[PDB]
């Protein structure tokens, strides 16, 4: 198991525009296109992302290209973030994957919330961090996925994905 296999489990693969768990137009392996309710706006974003006229449909190769870019972008965002980088650097490789997973799903908009979770993770207080992480809109709205990610932070193993 690695971050690509982990996020492929959590996000799936769909080759036509679909709505994500929040109702937002998405394609591929969890590639968010737009939060606008306009399907036309989403199709424009898709064409811009692929560099061709797609009318809402892509191939698996193209979905995987966006996926590689999106994982890369999540990592690079963690490393540029003054609050996230020290915690990320403090973690082992498996727990780093859990961190990338959360930033893939939610961007960096939830860093100020999760301040306390971040401190517990840096302190390696794993059971306490797991309790705090679950006290969240994230957990309530996507509980099965959050439970998998939280188990990964708690244990440093892939048990929740096997
Ligand atoms: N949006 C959002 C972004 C970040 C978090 C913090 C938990 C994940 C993480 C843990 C360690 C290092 C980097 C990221 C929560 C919400």
């Amino acid at each position: 198991m690695n971050i690509f296999e982990m996020l492929r489990i959590d996000e799936g693969l769909r080759l036509k525009i679909y709505k994500d768990t929040e109702g937002y137009y998405t394609i591929g392996i969890g590639h968010l296109l737009t939060k606008s309710p306009s399907l036309n706006a989403a199709k424009s974003e898709l064409d811009k992302a692929i560099g061709r006229n797609c009318n809402g449909v892509i191939t698996k190769d193209e979905a995987e290209k966006l996926f590689n870019q999106d994982v890369d972008a999540a990592v690079r965002g963690i490393l540029r973030n003054a609050k996230l980088k020290p915690v990320y650097d403090s973690l082992d490789a498996v727990r780093r994957c859990a961190a990338i997973n959360m930033v893939f799903q939610m961007g960096e908009t939830g860093v100020a919330g999760f301040t306390n979770s971040l401190r517990m993770l840096q302190q390696k207080r794993w059971d306490e961090a797991a309790v705090n992480l679950a006290k969240s809109r994230w957990y309530n709205q996507t509980p099965n996925r959050a439970k998998r990610v939280i188990t990964t932070f708690r244990t440093g193993t892939w048990d929740a994905y096997k």
